[PDB]
């Protein structure tokens, strides 16, 4: 169980203006921090986000919360369960911003509701500094679908952030899951690269800087995808995602007697994101139709090449210090879902 921590500074407010937070299970023999991003879609405009707040309200709102949470997966602190990071500190970071952590926008008389995601990942690391993250060796900002996304605009700035305040012996690395998308032709229609449009401006959104400067003014939407944020940044990143995730064929148009149309589909956008990972050097993507991976119970079964996620990210650690047996780029080439035994039922 980790105990939940309103944010002292109440100033930085879930979308209605009551308190972020964070829960936290501290572990003082080690050096290691993990800070979780949750993830859960997003809204971009007055109507939108006022239907989310009637029936999704705790990822709007603080109100609600519990005061305890238990760790599952890479959460964990039973070996049985995570073999990789069993005894770290735990951080999960409740997401009640709905703008993909990356808002910097106060309620305001103008503004009904605040998006300040990423003033809350940046308070969190604050207020955690004087309760032993000030010590650490290591923190691995982490997240999974809308939270994963939110590790790929955010990693660099938590860097910065540590090095402008006098630490610069704390290692910043990102671990993303489920929030690699491809800007891609649908199979049918009905566009998210205009909801992301939209709710940039809507969120005053903010995007690293080296990715910034190069698309430019009006472009900043072009950073939420993965294969083009990434390029750009500075602190080491692994990137986990399925290579048929259920979130990307939803927005395809994709519902699963498959026909010549949709085999074609569906095989292209296989092909298509193992291309956009070939020069990812610390990557795990099974040929898996699935969503989310690192805080389920059983993230320990699947496998790449003989190579378990756990194994995979001991193995990145390592190579953090080419190495036998220790492999870190694991994509499966085989191309067409479960064609990899240990996909998930
Ligand atoms: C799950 O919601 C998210 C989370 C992070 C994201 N980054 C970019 C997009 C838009 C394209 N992908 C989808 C699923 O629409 C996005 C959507
Ligand atoms: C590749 O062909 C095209 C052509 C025109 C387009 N407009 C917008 C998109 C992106 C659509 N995919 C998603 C998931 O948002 C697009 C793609
Ligand atoms: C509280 O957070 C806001 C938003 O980032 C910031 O402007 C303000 O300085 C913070 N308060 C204190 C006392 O640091």
């Amino acid at each position: 169980d980790l105990r939940l921590h309103l944010l002292l500074n109440t100033s930085v407010t879930c979308n209605d203006g009551s308190p972020a937070g964070y829960y936290l299970k501290e572990s003082r023999g080690s050096r290691r921090w993990l800070l979780f991003l949750e993830g859960g879609w997003y809204c971009f405009n007055r109507e939108n986000c006022d239907s989310r707040y009637d029936t999704m309200r705790r990822l709007m709102s603080s109100r609600d919360w519990p005061r305890t949470r238990t760790g599952t997966g890479i959460l964990s602190s039973q070996p049985e369960e995570n073999p990789y990071w069993w005894n770290a500190n735990m951080v999960f970071i409740p997401y009640c911003s709905s703008d993909v952590w990356s808002g910097a926008s106060s309620k305001s008389e103008k503004n009904e509701y605040a998006f300040m995601g990423a003033l809350i990942i940046q308070e969190v690391v604050r207020e955690l500094l004087g309760r032993g993250l000030s010590g650490a060796k290591v923190l691995l900002l982490a997240g999974s679908s809308a939270g994963g996304t939110g590790v790929l605009l955010n990693v660099d700035r938590v860097a910065e952030q540590l090095e402008k305040l006098g630490y610069p012996a704390i290692q910043v690395r990102g671990l993303a899951d489920s929030g690699w998308f491809l800007d891609n032709k649908q199979y049918r229609h009905t566009a998210p690269t205009e909801a992301i449009r939209r709710g940039i401006r809507y969120w005053n959104g903010v995007v690293p800087e080296r990715c910034r400067r190069q698309f430019q003014e009006g472009e900043e939407w072009n950073c939420f995808f993965g294969y083009k944020v990434y390029p750009t940044l500075r602190s080491p990143v692994f990137v986990v995602q399925w290579l048929f995730d259920e979130a990307q064929l939803t927005v395809d148009n994709v519902h699963l007697p498959v026909q010549e149309g949709l085999r074609l589909y569906i095989q292209n956008l296989g092909r298509e994101l193992r291309h956009t990972l070939k020069d990812v050097p610390a990557s795990f993507a099974p040929a898996c139709l699935s969503h989310e991976i690192i805080i389920r119970s059983h993230w320990t079964d699947v496998q790449v090449k003989g190579t378990s996620l756990p194994r995979a990210l001991h193995c990145w650690d390592r190579s953090l210090h080419p190495l036998k047996g220790c492999p870190v780029h694991l994509v499966d080439s085989c191309p067409w879902p479960h064609c990899n035994p240990s996909c998930p039922t």
